[PDB]
């Protein structure tokens, strides 16, 4: 067909985040683990909550971000993420669908409630995240909409995903319908714990090639191989994907295919606000770019452009023009 | 007894704010006035919210942001404000209550849902309200915490609680519970329009001595007497009232009473971002000015300062420390 639907199709846990401010000592008083994602149970919620500040609502969800991401900068893009039939899984809906990605996966009740992750940023602009999955583990085969999949030039999916039970059986189906009608597919490591606790599975799924192009960070990267040599982590990483997109924080990023590097740099930042969202909204840069056919250096520099502009406001998605600044760029 | 619970109740429409971006054809294509708050119902909430951008939330109600501020500068605030037994209700719940406000008005139920305004604001920074009042529409005199009010110093109370059908009926039980034990009663014009609809109402609480402080901004001490003279609105507003505090946007604000006048400057700000609670954040730098035995120049100043900084911020109650700012500018 060559005219395709989509540009991107993404599939994650669908989450409203709950953003505050506190101290590190708050961290350390509710055994939080710093600039990481804390799964937690309904209790836990309950008593995190009641011991947050005042807070905003916003909608998050690592994939969710890198949606809504790719549309800002004018791509075309999907989500599959299960939400509740309350008012939080209404304000998820009208955010996504509000920024132009097709959502179309229907709740299944009231309960589990809205995933939610309350979201603590401390002074230094770090996050760490307390997330109750929710509706979340509902979500399974059934929510493939296998015409998106088929129609999407890359599917891209959370390693977040192998938390909930039955999630990893529809990223099996997507990897089957995106590869049998010749598209790509990308996951995220997402996190390093999250890394800790499913590495065989992600390597799995790299070397079996159902992966073909993987987002990480420098402490993911690490996690994945279990070194604290980095130049090791890249090596591997390349022999272990088809292309890799590690970042490296306020290092710029790398871009690695096969024996090729490509590096860019990081966009000098006025102050950090909160880096929720930055490693999200690199891989809606990248993705933006890679669907455009863009060179993988010039994907990496949107990536960037993307972070940069993230992690100086409140809140995982832009509340700015991508596209206005990428034209600025000249990254167009 | 010379220890009081309360500094400050306040007694308003308890509401969650769903604030966007917009240009201004936005507003003139939906037909929204601007500056305003703009009552709509169920149907109209629907539609407008399927025409709006990604959004954030943040707790708001006039009132409760009033409340809110006090308690954020130092003072002993409570609240009373009916949201229904839902997720924004239990937003609304966790946010006042966080910021060490007494809130315990019980929801009566799911149905009326709590109340939500679509806030959009416009390139210039201006807020255009767009509210459904939902579960604001129960408040009645069984929702008067009377040892609440008998222990406040000063209970305030939103021009914009005419609106609701019984809310009218509280506040007089409030006036009459804080007068016989020797408290002050307080009210803001709310809105321009507000004033258009209950002119009548607000002038005899004004002169029967129900309330003894009026907050006003230039707009809505126009609109009380339907005048284009400003001069002739002061005039006659420091004739209906004990006190008169009267906001002018850049030019400050003026105290009056009885003969006296007190011009007070507003403070120096870096960009208008976001003007959504400058009101009442004045109001809160009044009120626990007021009540902490200061000057009426002082509780001027203390206003202005409120309200300059939350202009600079998006959404409606400060995220920052306005007790360390006060301090910071010399006001402590
Ligand atoms: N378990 C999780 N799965 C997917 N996304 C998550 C999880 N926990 C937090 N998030 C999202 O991570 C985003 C930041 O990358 C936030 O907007 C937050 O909603
Ligand atoms: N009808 C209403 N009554 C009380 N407060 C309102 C109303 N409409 C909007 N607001 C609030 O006014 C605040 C700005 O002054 C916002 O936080 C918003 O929640
Ligand atoms: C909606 C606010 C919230 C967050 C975490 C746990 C519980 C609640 C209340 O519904
Ligand atoms: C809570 C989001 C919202 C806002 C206005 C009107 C309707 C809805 C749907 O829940
Ligand atoms: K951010
Ligand atoms: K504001």
């Amino acid at each position: 067909q060559s005219m395709t639907r989509f540009d991107v199709l993404t599939v994650g846990n669908a989450i409203v985040d709950i953003i505050s401010r506190c101290n590190d000592q708050f961290l350390i008083d509710n055994q939080i683990t710093k600039a990481a994602m804390n799964l937690i149970d309904a209790e836990r919620a309950e008593l995190l909550y009641s011991r947050m500040g005042p807070a905003l609502e916003a909608s998050g969800g690592s994939a969710g971000n890198t949606a809504a991401g790719v549309a800002n900068l004018g791509g075309k893009a999907a989500y599959f993420g299960n939400v509740a039939a309350d008012q939080l899984g209404d304000i998820f809906t009208h955010d996504i669908r509000a920024q132009g990605v097709h959502y179309q996966t229907k709740p299944k009740g009231a309960f589990p409630p809205t995933a939610r992750s309350m979201i603590f940023v401390t002074e230094d602009g770090e996050r760490s995240m307390n997330t109750y999955l929710g509706a979340c583990v509902e979500l399974g085969p059934e929510d493939v909409e296998a015409d998106v999949v088929a129609d999407a030039k890359v599917t891209y999916f959370e390693g977040y995903l192998w938390d909930p039970p039955r999630a990893k059986e529809a990223i099996l189906d997507c990897a089957r319908i995106a590869h049998q009608h010749g598209r790509e597919m990308s996951m995220t490591l997402s996190d390093s714990f999250c890394v800790d606790r499913y590495r065989g599975e992600f390597l799995d799924l790299m070397r079996s090639g159902k992966v073909d192009i993987v987002f990480a960070n420098r402490q993911e990267a690490l996690s994945l191989y279990q070194t604290d040599d980095f130049e090791e982590a890249l090596n591997r990483i390349a022999a272990d994907c088809k292309i890799a997109a590690v970042t490296m924080s306020e290092n710029g990023a790398v871009i690695l295919k096969g024996r090729e590097r490509y590096y860019v740099n990081a966009i000098r930042i006025r102050e950090v606000v909160d880096t929720t969202g930055a490693g999200d909204l690199f891989a809606s840069g990248f993705l933006y770019g890679y669907t455009q056919g863009r060179s993988l250096e010039d994907c990496g520099k949107l990536g960037c452009l993307a972070a940069g502009i993230v992690i100086q406001q409140i809140g995982p998605r832009p509340m700015t023009s991508l596209s206005e600044a990428a034209k600025q760029a000249g990254l167009i």
